[PDB]
């Protein structure tokens, strides 16, 4: 399927345009493209300003009938340094001209503040309620106390950062691992290089008539991962989302195994 599904029951399309910071206008053009060519989930997030932009982009989606709402998945996120919490949500919500998010996220320094989220998703503000960049073990230690567990961990997941112990503390509990920086950044690759570039995945890549990009994104895919490719060239982003009617064979998915970690 082109999607996995959450332990609320919601279906998380698994390919979806992740968040930045640009130049105005740079994202909104982004998103654009991205739902035009078939992308639907849109990874958002407070931090980086420019919600209206991204608002306005959906704006025109909707009203020229591209998508409707219901088939779009949109996350937002705050990052606390818990009364704030539903004022945030509804601050995004407002900026990108939604009743609700198909998922918000949050990480503070860890809870009364979860205890905010379950009140949003109760409402249904939050159709799913996640964190974001927790360990396996903070959030085993959320897990152990929330009356709402959560739905997601977004963290940086790629073939040079692969989170083994994250993923299968996620498979074992039922909380879905979304990979942000998919295709890697410099900070968690090995000597500070590009991921794009390690030989294994080039030759993965040249054997099966993809990207590097394309195999970088199908691996997280393949190990039940969502993925958040950041792109503003439009034939990557009609690469990144062409992820679905092939796969990497399991004697290649293998080889992943001995690419050198950060």
């Amino acid at each position: 399927a082109r999607h996995f599904v959450l332990n609320t029951g919601a279906k998380i399309p698994s390919v979806g345009l992740g968040s930045w910071q640009s130049d105005p206008g740079v994202v909104g053009n982004a998103v654009y493209a991205a739902v035009k060519a078939g992308y639907r989930h849109i990874d958002c997030a407070r931090v980086y300003g420019n919600e209206k932009e991204i608002g306005l982009a959906l704006k025109k989606l909707f009203e020229e009938g591209v998508v409707k709402r219901e088939d779009m998945f949109i996350t937002s996120k705050l990052w606390n340094d818990p009364e704030d919490v539903p004022e945030a949500l509804n601050d995004s919500l407002n900026d990108l001209q939604l009743e609700y998010l198909d998922l918000y996220l949050i990480h503070w320094p860890f809870p009364a503040t979860w205890g905010a989220m379950e009140k949003l998703y109760d409402a249904g503000k939050a159709r799913a309620i996640g964190v974001s960049n927790f360990s396996s073990k903070k959030l085993g230690d959320l897990l152990a106390v929330a009356r709402v567990p959560p739905a997601v961990d977004q963290v940086e997941c790629h073939p040079g950062w692969q989170q083994t112990k994250l993923h299968s503390f996620c498979q074992s509990t039922g909380v879905h691992l979304t990979a942000y920086s998919p295709l890697g950044s410099p900070g968690t690759t090995w000597m500070n290089g590009n991921v794009l570039k390690e030989p294994i995945i080039i030759s993965i890549a040249e054997k099966l008539g993809k990207t590097s990009a394309q195999v970088a994104l199908r691996w997280n895919i393949q190990m039940g991962h969502s993925v958040l490719p950041k792109s503003t060239n439009e034939e990557r982003i009609k690469q990144n989302l062409d992820v679905y009617d092939w796969s990497i064979p399991d004697d290649l998915l293998a080889k992943f195994s001995e690419i050198k970690q950060a």
